[PDB]
């Protein structure tokens, strides 16, 4: 029950992504939260305005198919107040001549419930960068 | 104060770890614990066991000077039970033939206040191995 | 009789996924079936959602001549009910630029007879992947 | 029940191969046993023969520290008389200096309970070599 | 106060250069300047008639959006007259084909106070060209 | 006069690193000095303790022949108080076989008159790394 | 004389490999031979299906300059009905561009006399593959 | 019956060369052979002396375990006075360091029954040299 | 006096080269000039036919914009006739995409004084090629 | 007198080389002749067919600006009858993108006074093909 | 007759040139002999100098086993008093370790019938270097 | 006779550079040379201290053979008291196992007739370095 909520949550999170539906990310995302992924290039990043300009260029302009597999989720719960998920991710997109490709990630997401909802804090990103090479 | 609690405790786990203590790491550790690293390559493990093999081949062995400098900590503190702490990591080290050399690493740790101590409950590397290569 | 069974059903299968047709190959396979094959990235896949992206995206969409060789194959027959064929598979295409290639690959596929019908329940690949590289 | 006897017999066999012990290994491989593995250089090999070099020249001798981690096994029972597993394989060694490596192989074994007792007939191995590189 | 100043001038001339406002990049360096940056391949250069040509064929035709961030600044104040300001740059671009792309530089740069109003002396650059590669 | 003060302090410091002489060296720093290496992997270290290792496992013990040459020094006076000077290095050394070799640096200091006696506050080094490498 | 015979049949055989005549190919090889060369990807094909696909779309539709040459032709002669001849050919071609190009191969080939008639029954080639490469 | 006595000849002839058996093969070898092999950098060689090199140097000095394995042998046999036989070797050895290596050749030899007993005429080997590689 | 006239001249003539003027550059350079130059693969030029394709074929083609700088010029006045000038030269070019680009070379100039005129004898330049590349 | 003559007919035989005029060629060229090249892969050709190729395809189409250098040329004369030259070529020419670029090559060449006109025996080439690359 | 002779008295030359035998190569050799190799690197050198170095360093010391194949000599008879020769050289060696390696060149020679015996005026080489590399 | 006296004081500055002889070395230099060459790195080095470091750590130590041929000279003599010396160079030496080794260098030197006797005032080196690779 407490899990399954985790789960939905960060599927919720996942979709809004795909989409590039800033809005929806800012309104799941904390003001402070802190984030490493391969973009950054070993640097921590902290506010939303680093990740703005993938929504703006890449996920706001892109729409060609895109499927998401999610294996081996693995929750923790910290009392009634916070989670962390953490799982492995394999993306199958296009490249530029229309050739089939898959990546592969490892993620990491810390979830805190503030007034009576679920917020993203950290997040740790490893394997394939976000922004799908040809 | 609560902060520097949680950065006291990641000191102890560094040192612990840098020492070869696998009685200290299996204190500060949840039996339950999981992690995701460079040495997995790409796998979620689970449990101390994978962890064990190079206490008892790499750092109860080794004994040669290694420095360690932590970059930039973040501290986020969900509630009084639980914590998430995300630092830089360079280490640096000899190698075979008695050349210095540096490695970085970026990590986060989630901590868990369990029955009145802090464990580790998940964390995740990214970056150098902690293998030092030569 | 029984080893040409079980060639004439896995020769259906081949044919099936050269010319995209997902319907027959969802009829063939198993819901619950796994996979091992080099697009999964080193992981185990289920389920029959991964393989769709591909029936969707090249196989529906390419008809270039493409010829396929079915070396040694060797049979196991578990009893009346299971059986398992193992074999080396060439694949002739055309490129980009339309010169003719060659690829290698070495299967396994397990064949259960569930309900008066064989369904393949396993299958493991190895070499070059299915989609064909340019 | 069914699906722990498996994985019981399945770790005797690992467990076997890893002491270099080829009489219990000859005792659960069927005669006309075969296998894809990386070291048939992509040929498919029948017969206990080739196997045994290996035994003769690397498991008879080495002894040195090795760690193995099964993760993520799936089990498919046809029958009473047959079954397959598949898993992820992680290997934990030391190489020539005496340095922790760590190596990735996907493993599927077909078992089949002949006169009373179960016996590989099929293996197919992807991944890292047998033979663990330095 | 007086570090919020020279964080000030530093954004205005960040910003400038962005722009390719070669007016007010005048207006903010001196004439006796000094650099050290990867495009001089190892040599110090002085005057602005070397950056002069970037920004006539590259800032001042180039509109494409760019994201700068600039992470933990440190600035040291020499008196009531002399200022050094070091961080590191993160810079967000579109490459050729439009994909993201990022880059990551070390600077550091002396300011004078002459005649009442600050001016860079020298800077010293290190990491990513100034050029944005594809 | 005023230059040829800063040349002969940059000298002092330069021949105390080569040496290995911490207790110099520390005399010439200012306690938060901070510095961009090669060494630091792209990170901004504050302090002293960074480069103390190098000063314990390189220069403390290797003592075999070194010739360093300054090229084209420059120098920016700010005030009585406070200067810059920045210069080329050629490193010329000998490698683990006895080779003569040679390597080049890009190297700005700024110095601060700290109580009648001069200082380095800030560094930036480019070009080849500290340690040699064969 | 009898040597004469086995060159002008290996030089009609040539021939009609260059022009796509899959009809005089067909008519002079046996319907068992067998083959070994670069395209097969180090695996014995019989037939002549696996070569039908290069006549289809390689020599059906080229029909650019080749030149070919035989240099060193050895016979040997097993009584009246069979014999071999071994010989190195280069071969003069164009690339995409239009640049000439030039390739090498070894090529063996074994003629039995069925029927009154010469007739290829197994063939070995060495070196540059017949799909000849920009 | 008439194709046993072809691999039992070619048995021989393999066993020979693998123990440097020098005179044994001048005994089963034509004194006109010719031989494409790798080692004669695409040349075609005649005679027995290239080879008794490789005798005098490697097979009559080194003796460590050899395993080697034929696969898919194929053979025509044209009359009673020739044949041709064509086949896979994979040969597993150990290297500098003892560590187990595999290697592939493709083989075709042609046999004629010179006054009552089998002699090779010519053969034709790709793949892996015969020189076994570390 | 005597030096900036050797500095003017040496302007004279890159800017000649600058603007594919073959006339001034004949008029600049005497008929027994020699060179050395990475153009000519390690060879002695003598004369100007050699330089004459490069001012036919890139120099009176070409007008994109070019930028020059030259660095720590140093002369050598040997008597009232002849003199040498060393330099180094910085190029900034824009490649085939119209990005900047930048190289260095080193160059040696030998000028007599003939007939009251300076003339070029002898020049020897290494580094970056003429012929800019993208 | 006699070395005059040499150089004159390799002029002339250059010039008509350049020109693709392939009746000039063979009216100085012995029928007999012997070529070693970058183009024949190490094989000694015979005749003027191997060289007929590339008149009709390279020489007889294209017309861009070529260039030649003749460096160090070296005369022997054997009697009356017969000579042998050797010299170095370079050559300037244009790349697909009309990028000036150069090539170098040694050659020699063995002149017979047949029939009172000189002709060219045997001629051996190194270095850079005759067949410019972009 | 006159064939044969030449092909003597290069078969004398190689075997002094293989025992180091300097006197006998000094007899044979023209003092004004040229000579280009892939040793020279380009150039083309005179008189006997150059190649003594190889006989005081290489050849009058090792002493390994060397097997020397010549291929497809062709001569060329200008006259009664000079001749030129060109063939295909396979040369079989040891390395460092004692591993069997193999080597090829194209080889030509020039030789005139001064005062009534024979000696070389000029050889060009191409291919594998002289001094055998392991 | 003036070109023969200048070829005599460079071959009289090659053999001292060769022995180590920095005495004579010294002698024959001015104290304001310069020089370009591989080991500078690209810079301009003035006097002889540069120099001296491989005097002392190279020449002085080392002794195995070494054979210098240097190929068309060129002199240029500019009245009566400079000259400008241009030529190609080749080292044979010997590498660290004992291979001969060849390197080529082109390498030109001003001179000047200071109170009487020739000095060098500048010289320029291209191609090998001066430090003998293995």
């Amino acid at each position: 029950v407490r899990k399954q909520e985790i789960i939905k949550v960060t599927e919720q999170l996942i979709e809004a992504i795909s989409n590039g539906d800033f809005e929806s990310y800012t309104k799941m995302c904390d003001p402070g939260m802190t984030a490493f992924e391969p973009e950054a290039l070993g640097n921590l990043v902290e506010g939303l305005d680093f990740h703005r300009f993938y929504f703006e260029n890449l996920w706001s302009r892109n729409s060609k198919p895109v499927h998401t597999t999610i294996l081996n989720p693995h929750i923790h719960l910290m009392g009634d107040e916070s989670a962390c998920i953490a799982y492995i991710r394999i993306t199958q997109y296009l490249d530029a001549g229309g050739i089939p490709r898959t990546a592969q990630s490892e993620e990491t997401r810390v979830w805190h419930r503030r007034d009576g909802k679920w917020q993203i804090v950290h997040f740790h990103r490893s394997g394939a960068p976000s922004v799908l090479p040809h």
